[PDB]
């Protein structure tokens, strides 16, 4: 399991990296844009925020396969081992094949269907990123798409990994993980919810009270 | 997973070969007929349209096992590594056994039943092609036949492959792939649908607009 | 069950009306555009092609609720008992509410999600038309959407009817009918595949042979 | 099915009331407080924003059953037909019983468990509102709780209705409706997602474009 | 649904009676012993603990049908409308028949098996009380016995009611109610757990905190 | 639910008829033979030992339909309201049709499959008796046969009743009852096991022990 | 998968042996008898008619184990590597154990139950032959018996093989193959049906017509 | 799969051992009692009845761990390699641990629950013997228990074997085997039913008849 | 399987360690507080109570990751090989990473959700302990959580073990074991119920009575 945060918030990443067992950070264009720092600024910052380890992801912007390959080369010049996200469109598929021939690792993103995602993996993508919540919002089942995609990769491209993305609630992430997703990337709010629970807090408070009641202190 | 296109449209194969990760092109007698070019023309053209690589399939026309085997020999003289499609009839089965002895790889085609398919695999066919949409159109369940056939091959002829064929909608293709089909062949309309999604276009445009608003350009 | 054809082909409708037990004809803006005849010609012609009986459907075009209400009155002035199709968008939902209050029967169309469809029924629509094959083409499940939607109407709008539409294969129509759709509209190709079967024709021919054989003719 | 908005945003309620077939508006202490207008201001504003019809909900703040009854009366004096939301705690249950005896309609809220919910209905509550996303966020299954609660009400308190609440994604709302909830309240973002889809916009645009292109007209 | 407490703790019954919508109190010989007061003292006290209303249950001690009937009469002379609990043994069944002839309502108790329970109802028992937790503790499935019992009664003795008893956790109680039990009796510890939740208390507190933040207090 | 004993043990019927709520007694040739008394002796005695009220069943011996109607008349001359058991064989089915025309009630017995059983109900039998254990013993599923038969009667002969017979263990009886059998006949050993349980006896003794510990006596 | 024909029709076997991939021919005493040729005549004729290779099966007639052993030796002296079919009776079981000691391969035949079949494998039978259609015809489920048997062998006698037999329709053979049977033997009529399909013939005819239409011939 | 007879009937064991593939014989205190011969007489006779091979089981009678160990040594002094059956009680568990330290193989018997069974395997028992029919007779599911137990040993004590015991009907035996029991012990009645079937006898008779008609004799 | 007692009752641990096959003892702050002895007294005692063998667990009290690590070192200086329980909160997760780096084995405790559990394992916890009964009590499903948790560890952290804890009834423990938990800790009451069954005692009693009746004593 590779656990990622889906963010460009460098400060939050450094703070959460001591808490969570993080494999890295994923970004996309909207997330980069929301943070306002350019790629060649934020990427190295995010790399530093995890102590110079872990895996980063960032997305091409060009519209033609050749442009996307050139984006990829730029991105790799910024972080030498970065994984390059390519949206799974006709040209994106073409770019994924060309990038496979160049030894540049890719992830097929903006995946709204299982077959589509599979095709990215067959073209060479190492990761495929279905947009779970988007699919849920638009009247589908993100979980079924994921389940299906995961089945397809397991049968048809077993070195490729699902990187489940787009979350509004912890339950979605849980269901992706239950479906066997080898990787997942969480926005900050959902990640925080996943480790903070009133029932857990009440259990700890209770241990503290019982311990006080018998020993006159709450410390060991 | 071997992905094929089911077409005799040479220009289209040239264009789509850079997009899709194609293992090759399949043809059948109707598909050749629709293209109007003879086999000894269209086949080499198809081979060159995939840059001199990949696998082709073409179908015998004779009615007797002996004729089918001569048909096979002619097809091989056109494309040396072609896989010969034989309809899974009585004579077809005999032809498949004969061609197995000769080392000419075959596909058992026009399969409308699971046991029928299995018989072609036991007789020697490397591939078995159920006609998914014809089974659906004629009041059956193409997906159930594909599921049953796959189970049968996996248990009883584990080196034979299902090459699902005959599609009107991506959902059929998806379901064949979810059933574990090792290979598949798509007509051009369904292949195009499988990589074109309004929800994907909208996601990519939103990325473009957010990037424009933050950085004043749409390039990286 | 109300069985419709999805066509503006008057000649085909007349010929097929003596074979199928039709409840009428559905049109939509592209179907009408293809046929090149304006509505005030095609609609009465379709009405006539079914001997003055049956039910018709045609779609509004305007972008605003007010516009769509005016489109509906115009449609009603061409065919007085026509059911007006309204796309299930925000403005369309507003139009459906207004049309309910004016006693003008509506169908909620362009339905790609269950909840969307349910909303059109709760706003007053008498029919809800999911686009089965489009949902299938775009990596969803047409059949699950139809099932979900039908369950939603039966629980929460029990007098509203599903009118399943958008078909590439008889299997989609069969599954919609098995799911309990109260109505359905078939394009001409799917409708004709629904009544033509090689096995049936073989059975009938065998009957003829055996009769010839015992009686010296194929007639009674 | 009764459809509510979960909001204190008067301008948004008025705008959306012409689109959706709304039964009313629900509020709770957090929603009221984010709007900053006090109850004696917002509630009549919300009532008017729906043309003085439909149903309203608001929540008691007191911690004692006696206080809760007194808060009910304050609420009823602002809106004579309001439904009073009572959290389902020990004191809340006691208060629901007292309110039942006074003929003041209640809703048992802050429901995180099915049996808890049932108790509130058995005590007299007309609606039971499980917090769907809260249960999902905290490592449960909000849908399973709704399913269970709905089953329990149907068997044991058949005149009580589930009013499903707490949504981050349309999929949650869909699953609540499929589970048979008689009522539901949506925050505005989920409601807007529920009627806005790229695939639907693409379908409608294609009709528009095909229409003018047969008929140079943007309507009928 | 009839809700009982399973207890001889009069003060507790009084307190809990304002909170829960109680139908009454059940007792058994161990619960009477543990409270130390004899029946002619506690039953009237428990009756008064509920404002002279609701239903009470108490168990016969005799070994023979005859003795069990005389135990019943002594119980009825203490509380005129008490329901008499008879263990479902051979003599218990004989006793239930006799008591039915006398018009004295019974409950078949100490039920460890579904068919056993069914026999008690067919003999005239108005209620049947499977010992859910004891079945669980002894290597069976309390919930399945309950489920089987309820099916049997619904098919074969539809006016007979299940009264589920013997609980160490709310989950068992929940499962019984999900299975359709028409009545249930909870020990005090389980009942208290059924209305007290860390997550519910956290939700109330957050309401208070936001109300404070916007209005300068925690009251309406 | 009609509960029968499957026996010719007059003394045992007397005793057990006060414990169980019997509908009456079934016999068959092997059960009569084993008790050694002729039909004209036991049948009257069994009629009296179930306290003069209930149904009796006994079986014909002839091998032709005509002979079977004669046996039916002889049995009726012993017990005028007796139900006549006819083995469901070809001659038996013929006899069942005759007896139906004569207004003499039948039970189609020696039923080892579901369709066989249904045929007897279509011919006129009021009861159908599958031999459950016998089907189990000979490598089938008695419970599945009963389930299928019950289904068939319910759909196809809804006034006919299953009378499940042939039991070696209570589980078999329980499963027959779960499957909705309207009636059942138990041999004495299985009946006795159905009301005798060590866990039940231990609950009662615990109650006597706790009672006497608190009160110094065992009586109420 | 070993595919056998269930026949003594030597001429038919010669014909079908070039079409099907046969492992062999099974016989039994009714099949031999129906052919009129004694064993020492037909068994060598069948050995030839396959092509001189493969596996033969013939059944013992004796009634004691010792005589079945002498039947085994007689059969073996006609065809040295014949597999001896022994009915799974008590004496057949005893014969199977002796034959195992003597190293003569057996098949346990006339199996109507799964446990019975299992016992034959635990005794030493290499093959176990349930009679599928006999089980179906007699009110059981031949498919369930085969499925159960195959499970029993797989867990408890994994080197023994189900040889599914007794068929009236291809569907029975399909379900046996789908249940995982390692071998199967078909009567000639069911085998012919398994490779002859109106739908397949119709598909080949259409290819021929389309090819004719484009190239003016029906040859390649 | 180890197949055992549950019996102290020496003569029957000798006869049955030539029919069944027996692993040995199991006894318990009741089966020894019923045969009336003491342990030092029957155990050697049963051994010799299997020609001095296979495995024997006998049960301890003492009531404490220490006394059970002494009994184990007494049994071992009668038959040097006997498997000692220890009832799975608190003291029995302790005994099982000691006997493991002393290298004497044990069977955990009198098992009525899956977890209890498991504890006996965890304590050192090689076999665990659930009393299937006793669980059935007492209102449980012997089969669910066996399934659960087999699951537990497979996960948590994989060298330990289930030895299913206590049968009144072949079906129970069949279901134990389908649930994967490594061993089983049958009473002589059940065992005999497991090899005797009317349908099988009818099939063998039909073979004889057909043989007679073709060849004028019933031998080979 | 590792079997633990959840207790600080030294005497009970000594006595139960001769009955159960214990892997050790678990403690938590409430269990330590209830036994009233400080850690440096009970932990050594508990260790001795198991003959100086097996594994122990004890829980940190501090609120910061750093405090928690310091608590870990204190616990390790009392028992060198102890496993340190760390509540799975944000700080607990950070502590678990640190302890992993220091090579001190941990258990992630106070687990109320499956994802929370998995995070503790991904951070390096060797054991994960969901509070089964607390989840049950608070309206969830402890078994579903355990099941989900176990699936996550198996797919994503296969070296981590579920240590199921918090039990009010043996059924919960059974279901945890059936879900595949590698380890489990039982409170004393539940452990005792797991080895004491009235049905088992009656089976033993019966064996003694049959032995007496045959041999005149109850001993061997």
């Amino acid at each position: 399991m590779e656990l990622y945060l889906d963010t460009s918030d460098v400060v939050a990443v450094k703070a959460l990296s001591r808490i969570f067992p993080l494999a890295g950070v994923t970004t996309n264009p909207s997330i980069i844009a929301a943070g306002k720092k350019p790629l060649d600024v934020v990427l190295p910052q995010l790399h530093e925020a995890m102590g110079g380890q872990g895996r980063l992801f960032a997305e091409v912007m060009a519209t033609t396969a050749e442009g996307m390959v050139n984006d990829a080369l730029k991105l790799r010049s910024i972080i030498a081992d970065i994984v390059v996200k390519v949206p799974v469109t006709a040209e994106g598929l073409a770019a994924i094949k060309m990038l496979k021939a160049e030894g540049i690792p890719t992830l097929g993103t903006a995946v709204y269907g299982a077959a589509q995602g599979l095709l990215s993996a067959l073209a060479g993508a190492e990761y495929v990123a279905p947009y779970v919540n988007r699919i849920d919002a638009q009247g589908g089942s993100g979980i079924q798409t994921v389940t299906d995609l995961h089945q397809l990769l397991k049968m048809h491209a077993p070195q490729a990994k699902v990187l489940a993305a787009s979350f509004k609630t912890p339950r979605q992430a849980l269901d992706c993980l239950l479906a066997g997703c080898e990787s997942i990337t969480l926005p900050l709010d959902v990640a925080q919810q996943m480790i903070s629970y009133p029932a857990v807090d009440a259990a700890v408070a209770k241990f503290e009270q019982d311990w006080q009641g018998a020993f006159g202190r709450t410390s060991i």
